[PDB]
């Protein structure tokens, strides 16, 4: 169902963005990490 | 191909869940991390 | 739009691969991590 896939992709995109932020934080040692 | 996209989304969802777990582990310092 | 969803999935797949690499690096302590 394309409409439902679209929702899942949109959710994954935000999830991946948030992971990218946390992982760049850990890699760079931002804020005592 | 919607059917193939569906499989890729379903795989990504599990991959993102597993990443979310590991990243929350690293952020929280679970188990000596 | 399936064509656009396909592009987003393909981008997410690479993003998730790269995250998987960085996270396995952090988990394993590769290279001083």
């Amino acid at each position: 169902e394309v409409e439902a896939l679209e929702k899942k992709v949109e959710a994954l995109e935000l999830k991946v963005q948030k992971l990218e932020k946390k992982v760049e934080a850990l890699e760079h040692g931002w804020d005592g990490r």
